[PDB]
């Protein structure tokens, strides 16, 4: 039997958290730690680091550090589960304590728009007592060459996992007409067909679709803060109606949407505001 650590991870008892949440400036990770087959009565240093997965265990890449010491005592004892059971025998003896990991959710987001979720991991390590030259309460300082006598820096962990979620927008579409004039089309005025084609960048999206007029379209899963480009085929449209085509997009919420040019719009999709938008193509026809 030698001296093991292991740890659970959370944030307000759940294994993910909303990272676009404006109303937080920052998030605690509990971290939950079992100490295996330690001795009662001796004082050993734990540390803990947080890490994005693809960089786990990179010095310098932590986002969050706590170190403390730990005098193991019987009234710590926790049953094993079974995953501890098998791993270091069904006689196993758990005693847990925990330590708080907090990440600033800018240092999360980088104050850009975040498109997926941000996998999270900790990492620990058990310093015997003797072992360390002093702890603070980021890191243990080693006694020149010293090592911890256990880790538990598992960067597939599904134990110290955490997931930074980000939350999404939408936007939907409407075609309206006015103008028409049966002189000059070409079809019937509700077999009309408008192509549009809508970008969103950071999505990194294309959707490509057809409104009849009285029609809508919903894009669902932008990212918060996204720009969104609308782009109606106007020539298309021009040849159906036999007529000048000044396309006239609107919002609803107090959006603003902006057209450089006709039949191009763009629309922000929330802040990095309205998540949730709703713009109109109005296709305003004229000789």
């Amino acid at each position: 039997k030698k001296p093991g650590v292991g740890t659970y991870a959370t944030v307000d008892k759940l294994k993910a958290f909303d990272v676009t949440d404006g109303k937080k400036d920052a998030f605690t990770i509990k971290d939950t730690v079992r100490l295996y087959n330690v001795e009662e009565g001796k004082t050993y240093a734990i540390a803990g680091q947080l890490y994005e997965q693809s960089v786990a265990g990179d010095e310098g890449s932590a986002l969050a550090k706590a170190a403390t010491t730990v005098k193991v005592t019987a009234s710590m004892a926790k049953p094993a589960t079974e995953v501890e059971k098998t791993k270091y025998g069904e006689d196993v003896k758990v005693y847990e304590t925990e330590m708080d990991l907090t990440v600033k959710r800018e240092d999360l987001t980088k104050n850009q728009v975040v498109k997926d979720d941000i996998a999270l991991v900790v990492y620990e390590q058990l310093w015997a007592e003797g072992t360390y030259e002093k702890v603070n309460d980021t890191e243990v300082t080693p006694k020149g060459k010293s090592e911890p006598v256990a880790k538990h820096n598992d960067p597939q962990s599904s134990s110290q996992s955490i997931t930074a979620e980000p939350q999404f927008g939408s936007l939907k579409l409407t075609k309206t007409v006015t103008g028409w004039e049966d002189a000059f089309a070409k079809v019937a005025r509700p077999e009309a067909s408008y192509k549009f084609t809508v970008k969103c960048v950071q999505k990194g999206s294309v959707d490509e679709f057809t409104l009849k007029e009285g029609e809508e379209k919903t894009v669902e899963g932008i990212p918060l803060g996204d720009t969104c480009t609308i782009s109606e085929d106007v020539q298309g449209a021009v040849n159906q109606a036999g007529l000048k085509d000044t396309v006239k997009f609107t919002a609803v919420n107090g959006v603003t949407v902006d057209s450089q040019v006709n039949g191009e719009a763009v629309v922000k999709i929330g802040g990095t505001t309205v998540a949730n938008v709703e713009v109109t193509a109005e296709n305003s026809f004229s000789y």
